[PDB]
């Protein structure tokens, strides 16, 4: 439920970035006191690949900016809805 | 620095509420795993007392909404600038 709290913050942070259509997948693990995480976000299927890349970079900045204990975050995208 | 992280989140959360002119004072302590906190915010001296009360209630909701481990938060206001 400690990890629940952190994963909740990650999802909420990702969801507040323009162009995110949900968090499809989030795997977060402690490496010592640090979090390493891999994330898949949904995006508009009609976004370009370049736009999807930009959204991913924005999520990475947003999430890392808000959740200081994260020391690695890999964000990919999939078409949603 | 664990407590540093939580106090940083409290200040940032308070500062993002309309009408907050800085956090003047923040005393936060662990009661078990929970945080109990007392906060003074700055507000516009020309706000009414009722407006200051509203800002305080907004800060309380914002901070408690964002920082789940807080189980008590008392917010007062003082004139700033």
């Amino acid at each position: 439920s400690h990890m629940e709290a952190v994963q909740n913050r990650i999802v909420e942070a990702a969801e507040r970035v323009p162009g995110v259509r949900g968090v499809i997948h989030l795997r977060a693990r402690y490496v010592g006191q640090d979090i390493w995480a891999d994330m898949i976000i949904g995006v508009d299927p009609e976004n370009t690949v370049e736009q999807a890349h930009e959204i991913c970079e924005a999520v990475q900045a947003a999430v890392c900016g808000k959740i200081r204990r994260i020391e690695s975050l890999d964000v990919s995208a999939e078409a949603r809805e």
